[PDB]
């Protein structure tokens, strides 16, 4: 460790911790081993070992905590993690071919970490994100060991290795422009031994997984955005720690500021998740920022991410604004509608199945609750209904797995029962194989296109041709 970094010691506060970030973001390569290392700590003693009449026995307002990281300690962390990768990488055996990696060093360096994770462990565990769980603990969660693949590398000084990110899946890649791609970690349910493998499979199969090759690949900085992400405040299943939200809002907002969030739109929902909570005065209302998430998204990754828009979803959701969600709803079902579903896309098929069949379900039932004594008045709220399961349809057209089944049907059937027949009828349908005007592209709902409009529900039939 350097001087400028030991003089940040300890840390007896967050904001000491932005300190530390602050100082660390300002250099061309940012020290992610003591980046990681910090967060793990705070994070493992205000999270996964907590120690929590007149006057009242205890202070009845709560109580919150900072643990001191001490230099002493943190450094000892910090120079167990780099003596043990230095001593089993000797860059002497792989030829640095000028400033750029070979893939036979990436796979040793991915090796080293793998080999060194504990025999057997439940992977779906919280609190094993940060490197302190890999020291401390020998463990690490799916892209944990990406995140600690490119630390690692970071250490040997291998500049150009970086860590790559999907919406539900870690990676590497390293070479001239960031233009070669290595598998460093697992996904799902026992699967993945991708494990040294190009990419190129899994943005050519059109899978969500890899986004169709519009997946982040981050600079150093981009890098510490997402150990910020990663840092998770879930105390047990009940209580967050206000201590790591409060930590993750104010190191999110120094990365914003730095231009750090540009094109991490998933960093940008965080945010506004956390604004939501708790606005901090003076910054953007959440709304924006949810915005300013898609825009990143449609600007960098050619409108192929699903999570923006999900996000915003919720915003309104939660606002009881039940238009503007439907509408949000839709456009995930018109982003997907491009892709394919896939074995290993399990993730964010529970999302849509989550709002198919329970969110929006609710939303409605609660709408319809609120007319007894409007959004199911309004025939565009029909019209994004509509869109939303024409873009599930097409997604699953042409799909390896099938999406619609059973369960889908009854749900879709009880979802176009909240609108009266005269108001679905004012949503005009146009077929295009080759009041709101509405176009069709899966071959499911162009066959209903005159039963979704019916005054009666031929519920039947429509569970029949929404399932094969």
């Amino acid at each position: 460790l350097k001087a400028a970094q030991k003089t940040l010691f300890p840390l007896r506060s967050i904001d000491d911790v932005v300190r530390l970030f602050a100082a660390e973001l300002g250099r061309e390569e940012p020290d992610l081993v003591l980046l990681s290392l910090v967060l793990g700590f705070v994070e493992h003693f205000l999270a996964v070992n907590r120690v929590i009449p007149s006057p009242a026995p205890d202070p009845p307002g709560g109580l919150t905590y900072f643990p001191v990281a001490d230099l002493s300690i943190i450094a000892a962390l910090y120079a167990r993690f780099t003596a043990q990768i230095r001593g089993a990488v000797d860059l002497s055996l792989y030829p640095r071919e000028g400033g750029v990696s070979s893939r036979e060093l990436v796979k040793k360096v991915s090796d080293v970490i793998w080999n060194s994770l504990s025999r057997s462990y439940f992977k779906d565990r919280a609190h094993i994100q940060s490197l302190f769980s890999f020291i401390t603990g020998t463990k690490l969660d799916s892209s944990g060991v990406a995140f600690a693949v490119v630390g690692a590398c970071q250490a040997l000084g291998l500049r150009d290795v970086h860590l790559a990110l999907s919406e539900d899946h870690a990676w590497v890649v390293f070479g001239p422009n960031g233009e070669q791609t290595a598998e460093v970690t697992w996904h799902g349910k026992g699967n993945e031994d991708r494990r040294g493998q190009t990419v190129n499979a899994g943005v050519a199969e059109r899978s969500w997984l890899y986004l169709k090759g519009s997946y982040m690949r981050c600079d150093r900085k981009m890098e510490v955005a997402f150990m910020v992400c990663a840092i998770n405040p879930s105390i047990d299943l009940h209580t967050d720690s206000l201590e790591l939200l409060q930590l993750q809002q104010k190191l999110l907002w120094l990365l914003y500021d730095l231009g750090h969030l540009e094109r991490y739109p998933m960093a940008l929902g965080n945010l506004a998740d956390l604004e939501e909570l708790e606005p901090t005065p003076g910054r953007p209302d959440p709304l924006t920022l949810y915005h300013k998430g898609i825009a990143s998204a449609k600007t960098y990754y050619r409108d192929e991410h699903i999570y923006p828009y999900m996000y915003l979803a919720g915003y309104h959701c939660r606002n009881r604004n039940v238009r503007e969600a439907l509408q949000a709803w839709a456009d995930t079902a018109t982003v997907i509608q491009d892709y394919n579903y896939c074995r290993e896309d399990e993730e964010i098929y529970k999302e849509f199945f989550e709002v198919a069949n329970d969110v929006i379900p609710n939303l409605l039932k609660e709408a319809a609750s609120l007319l007894e004594a409007s959004a199911l008045q309004d025939p565009e709220c029909f019209a994004h209904l509509l869109r939303f399961y024409d873009g599930i349809c097409k997604w699953e057209e042409g799909s390896p797995t099938p999406v619609l089944h059973v369960g889908w049907a009854t749900f879709l059937v009880q979802s176009l029962g909240r609108f009266e027949g005269q108001v679905r009828q004012k949503v005009r349908i146009v077929s295009g194989t080759v009041g709101p005007v509405l176009t069709f592209q899966s071959e499911k709902m162009k066959g209903m296109k005159e039963l979704l409009v019916a005054t009666k529900i031929n519920s039947s039939a429509i569970k029949l041709q929404l399932t094969a």
